[PDB]
């Protein structure tokens, strides 16, 4: 859920989802219209695409457990939805970290109605 996702994001990037990523570019916090503004925005695109393969779940409200062994995020659940959502969050947390050097503060609050390209799908 939002709790664990934020925990991962904070641990990987040093930034809090709000307000650093909740409205970033065209895809962070939600969005289907692109193109992505940069690598960070693409991480979010991938994250929503991930959540989209979880129709039987509630990604933002279903809690889950995870630990960190040898520095890596390890999703501890076997329970279907919990394990899947966790893998989706781990992926975005690490992606944002990998692309942290291009994070642009001018994109933090990018208007969503300024995103008028095609639907990226994934």
């Amino acid at each position: 859920s939002v709790v664990e996702l934020g925990k991962m994001i904070i641990q990987e990037t040093g930034k809090s989802p709000f307000p650093s990523y909740t409205s970033y570019g065209c895809f962070c916090g939600g969005g289907e219209r692109g193109p992505p503004l940069d690598a960070t925005d693409r991480c979010c695109l991938a994250h929503s695409c991930c959540y989209d393969t979880l129709p039987d779940c509630s990604p933002k409200t279903d809690r889950y457990k995870y630990k960190r062994e040898n520095g890596e995020i390890i999703c501890e659940n076997s329970t279907s939805c919990k394990k899947r959502i966790c893998e989706c969050d781990k992926a975005v947390a690490v992606c944002l970290r990998k692309n942290l050097n291009t994070y642009n503060k001018k994109y933090t609050y990018y208007p969503n109605f300024w995103c008028k390209g095609d639907i990226e799908k994934c």
